[PDB]
């Protein structure tokens, strides 16, 4: 199974620039590339990436997306002087040409193709191409919006042709609409395009009626084009995450792509003079992480825009950090999306409900704090199997049954206070405390898994010891039907429970998911995970995640374990009751950052969707990130 992240970059793509006065275009500068690579170098990220050389896209490759007439016209620009270059530029909208830009456009496109080959040949897990010029506005026969050739559209056509892929997801999180990509694939159900973009009721460039939520694709492609217009500026982390939980991810996990390509424009970040949005660079760590379980992690990130040199470097590092598997930053202050965003979300969900049934509803001078440091743990995952069980661990895991004397005193302290004598339980309690101490009190260990015999005693000591680490908030995720010694009456704990017996939920610090039996159970769980569990978990913002499985589904445990590591900087402790060799290896693999096997194809039972929406109604006034409609004003 592949490992590593590719980083594709060449200084040659910084060797063209605007040659005449034009305040509109003067933000597209060589320094965008130099600042981003240097930021990656400064933070040690470029050094941990496999450098793959750029190459030129061939004529044949360019003709996958562009016409002979347009290519021939661009091919003449290297011979043009400044007067001729300006006249050629003015044949198009919002684009400038330079003696070297045709060369650089072939490099930008070839760089993308190199990234596609590195990932699809399993030479790396994923990667990023830092390229100029950007691509997503260019069209079959036109340059547009600083773009000459459509790098990302190339990548998907090339992956289709050379790897016979049937399903490709393109995520365009640039702040502008990538109309060139939309047009390229609008009739094509094999490529799913998602774009959010500043729109402001069509008053924002490119001013197109077909950038609205009502453009769903054409013909056999209907439903495979998803536009989310932002009709106000100032969108925040919460708006962006609401878009992912309630629009992009539900569709993406049902689509089940074989490759993911990101049109990664960071002009959607705070401080950008084009986007004027308010999302922090740290949000791109989570946008990346939330897509990484798709396609067994095969993700090709391609730079589009981003014009605030500072938010640019920081957002590039946060993305590469997540591609490398480094722990995600905690996102504080999350809540409801704003009314305009909720309107956009509700509108796209409604027009798309004919194609993704999951969307059906039943009738009625800028500054921000510098991002903290993200550092992979010395050893990522600690595993404590039952005594005398030696297993083959991934290279970033480790055993740890070695209870210290400090720990041993604490276990007796606890034993004599609250409980009796089973020296096996008492050893596991020493393991829980030692693992928790390494997880919280050091950057030495990220997360862990402990196999456990007596649940009630083990949960109590894990939870109670976690609180005094200190862990100000603890998310508990429990697969089982019991009642745990967990109190949710002070706001320090949120309890997620997936069980078989329907049990009424009172207060708003608990989410109980009772899903019916059958082959429908897998999709229902995923829909609950993306639509309920993650919105609450993210708003709750825990400092530790505590997973609990009773010996008495679980085709999704790897997906939950991966996605839930977006919380608490990836600090998750899982207690498995009883030894199950496969569930233990699955848990360890997801905790350790390995790729997740895709889920493939059966839609959820209407009783399950009713139960989940009943839970959203019950919880969304407390937890506003659950909302996917505008609230009714009294
Ligand atoms: C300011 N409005 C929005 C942008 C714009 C407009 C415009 C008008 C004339 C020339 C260039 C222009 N530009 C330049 C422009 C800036 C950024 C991007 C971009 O990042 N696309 O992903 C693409 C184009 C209109
Ligand atoms: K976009
Ligand atoms: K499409
Ligand atoms: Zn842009």
């Amino acid at each position: 199974a592949a490992s590593g992240s590719a980083l594709i970059f060449d200084e040659e793509m910084s060797r063209y620039k605007l040659l005449w006065t034009d305040p509109e275009c003067e933000i597209e500068v060589p320094e965008r590339l130099t600042v981003s690579y240097e930021a990656l170098r400064t933070h040690g990220l470029a050094q941990r990436c496999k450098a793959v050389p750029v190459r030129q896209a061939t004529e044949q490759e360019i003709l996958l997306a562009h016409s002979e007439e347009y290519l021939e016209a661009v091919k003449q620009t290297p011979g043009m002087n400044v007067e001729e270059l300006m006249a050629f530029s003015k044949k198009y909208n919002a684009v400038y040409f330079h003696q070297n830009i045709y060369h650089c456009a072939k490099l930008a496109a070839g760089a993308t193709l190199q990234l596609v080959d590195s990932v699809m040949k399993r030479e790396v897990r994923n990667g990023m191409a830092l390229v100029r010029p950007p691509g997503h506005h260019s069209q079959r026969s036109a340059a547009n919006g600083f773009c000459v050739f459509n790098n990302v559209a190339f990548a998907a056509l090339y992956a289709k042709k050379n790897y016979n892929l049937n399903r490709i997801l393109i995520v365009d999180w640039d702040v502008h609409h990538g109309q060139g990509i939309q047009y390229c694939f609008e009739e094509d159900p094999s490529v799913l395009y998602f774009s959010w973009h500043r729109y402001e009721h069509q008053s924002f460039w490119p001013n197109l009626p077909e950038s609205d939520y009502s453009s769903v694709g054409k013909g056999k492609g209907s439903g495979f084009n998803i536009n989310l217009p932002w009709n106000k500026v100032g969108m925040t982390n919460s708006d962006y995450l609401a878009a992912f939980f309630h629009v992009l991810l539900p569709v993406a996990y049902e689509f089940d792509p074989e490759l993911v390509i990101v049109s990664a424009g960071f002009d959607s970040a705070i401080g950008d003079p084009e986007g004027e949005m308010c999302a922090l660079p740290e949000i791109f760590a989570h946008l990346t992480h939330l897509l990484m379980p798709l396609a067994a992690g095969k993700m090709c990130v391609v730079l589009e825009g981003g014009y605030n040199l500072t938010s640019l470097g920081q957002s590039v590092c946060q993305t590469v950090h997540s591609l490398l598997g480094d722990p995600t930053p905690r996102i504080s202050g999350l809540g409801t999306a704003c009314d305009s965003a909720l309107e956009s979300i509700q509108n796209v969900r409604n027009v798309q409900s004919s194609y993704w049934s999951s969307f059906k509803h039943l009738a009625q001078d800028i500054v921000w704090p510098e991002p903290l440091k993200r550092m992979p743990a010395s050893v990522r995952t600690v595993v404590v199997p039952p005594p005398g069980v030696e297993l083959t661990l991934p290279k970033n895991c480790q055993h740890s049954g070695d209870i210290s004397e400090s720990t041993a005193k604490e276990v007796q302290r606890i034993r004599d206070k609250h409980f009796l004598t089973d020296q096996n339980i008492l050893r596991s309690l020493g393991n829980i405390i030692s693992v928790l101490d390494r997880m919280m009190r050091s950057d030495e260990v990220c997360n862990g898994c402990v196999v456990v015999s007596d649940l009630s005693v083990s949960v109590q000591c894990a939870l109670q010891h976690a609180l005094t680490e200190p862990a100000e908030r603890v998310l508990v995720v429990y697969v089982g039907d019991g009642e745990l010694p967990v109190k949710t009456n002070d706001g320090k704990v949120f309890l997620v429970q997936i069980c078989t017996k329907e049990t009424e939920d009172k207060c708003v610090n608990r989410l109980t998911l009772c899903l019916r039996e059958g082959e429908s159970l897998t999709a229902g769980f995923m829909q609950a995970l993306l639509g309920l569990i993650l919105p609450v978990a993210y708003e709750f913002n825990p400092a530790l995640v505590l997973g609990i499985v009773e010996e008495t589904l679980m085709r999704v445990w790897g997906h939950m374990t991966c996605l839930i590591q977006g919380l608490a900087r990836g600090r998750m402790l899982t207690l498995l009751q009883g030894y199950d060799k496969d569930l233990l290896e699955l848990t360890v693999s997801a905790l350790s950052g390995a790729s997740i096997s895709p889920l493939g194809p059966r839609a959820p039972k209407p009783e399950d969707v009713e139960m989940m929406e009943k839970q959203r109604q019950r919880l969304q006034e407390r937890w506003g990130l659950l909302r996917c409609t505008v609230s009714e004003s009294w």
